[PDB]
């Protein structure tokens, strides 16, 4: 495989793109081994093959001056809805479009597929717009299951994986925050993606126009915490002071941003029991 154009660096690794056609070849430090390892572990026995999740080629540790662990998938020339969300606006067909495609990925990670090709259920984790691509049709897929903890209901097993990572810092619910998190509950874990997802809710429909105009892209909590905050920053914004990104007013001139509000209400419950799920919240986009 022929690295061509690096087209990142990251607190994990970098990634490439490379011909095999086009791929993108994602070079993990050793120091992050264990997302490594998790990711090829979902991957080559989980098979996960859907329209909104990263599809995967191969995996394999090579040379390079000296032994990099490589994840080979699929290139999206588009790259990241972060970076795509900086770059361009939406109206209601494409935003729609996008946040409907990230639920039904989040859906069918969450929801245990039985038979011959089935899957146990998955919670992603570390969800957020720099780990969700948009590809050349309208859709996005979800990418890094780096985190991602899996549940098997014929065993009932809990399977967490050893990886020290955690999640995104800025993303995080208020329960992994005040560390009360119910670990030994996969339901949890679902849960926490689902906080998550009412952010990047929150991204997408700011970069929607309505009467003419748009708001600026900003990353949750842009204006109270730093770039890059730290644990106990976070922890001050969302479980004391409780605090939840701001909905523009002019989103109530317009029904489907009435109605993506709508959904980001019910992803930010502090309570996680009381927050939809990712089949509601599919069911609802449609
Ligand atoms: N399959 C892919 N195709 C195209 N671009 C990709 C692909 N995977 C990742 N990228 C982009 O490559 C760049 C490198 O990012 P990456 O190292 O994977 O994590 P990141 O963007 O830094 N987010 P984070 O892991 O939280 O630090 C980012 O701009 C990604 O959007
Ligand atoms: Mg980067
Ligand atoms: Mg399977
Ligand atoms: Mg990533
Ligand atoms: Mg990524
Ligand atoms: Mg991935
Ligand atoms: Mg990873
Ligand atoms: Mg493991
Ligand atoms: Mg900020």
């Amino acid at each position: 495989i022929t690295l061509l154009e690096c087209v990142g660096k990251g607190r994990y690794g970098e990634v490439w793109r490379g011909s095999w056609e086009n791929v993108a070849v994602k070079i993990f430090s050793s120091r992050d081994e264990k997302s490594w390892f998790r990711e090829t572990e979902l991957y080559n026995t989980v098979m996960l093959r859907h329209e909104n999740i990263l599809g995967f080629i191969a995996s394999d540790m090579t040379s390079r001056h000296s032994t990099q662990l490589w994840l080979i998938t699929h290139y999206h020339e588009m790259g990241s809805l972060y970076d795509y969300l900086q770059l361009t606006t939406l109206d209601t067909v494409s935003c729609l479009r996008i946040v409907l495609s990230i639920a039904s990925g989040l859906a069918h990670l969450h929801i245990e597929i039985f038979g011959t090709q089935g899957k146990p259920a998955i919670a992603h984790r570390d969800l957020k717009s720099k780990n969700i691509l948009v590809k050349k049709n309208g859709q996005c897929c979800i990418a890094d299951l780096g985190l991602a903890v899996m549940h098997s209901q014929s065993t009932n097993q809990l399977d967490v994986g050893n990886n020290p990572r955690v999640g995104t810092k800025r993303y995080m619910a208020p329960e992994v925050l005040d560390e009360t998190i119910q670990v030994d509950c996969f339901d949890s874990y679902k849960r926490v993606d689902i906080w998550a997802f009412g952010l990047v809710l929150w991204e997408v429909a700011r970069r929607m126009v309505s009467n003419g105009i748009v708001e600026d892209y900003k990353p949750p909590f842009y204006d109270v915490v730093p770039n890059d905050p730290s644990f106990e920053d976070m922890r001050k914004v969302v479980c004391v002071d409780q605090q939840r990104p701001n909905i523009p007013n002019r989103w109530f001139s317009d029904p489907t941003l009435t109605s993506l509000a709508k959904l980001m209400k019910e992803c930010w419950y502090q309570n996680p029991s009381a927050r939809l799920t990712a089949l509601r919240i599919a069911a609802t986009l449609t």
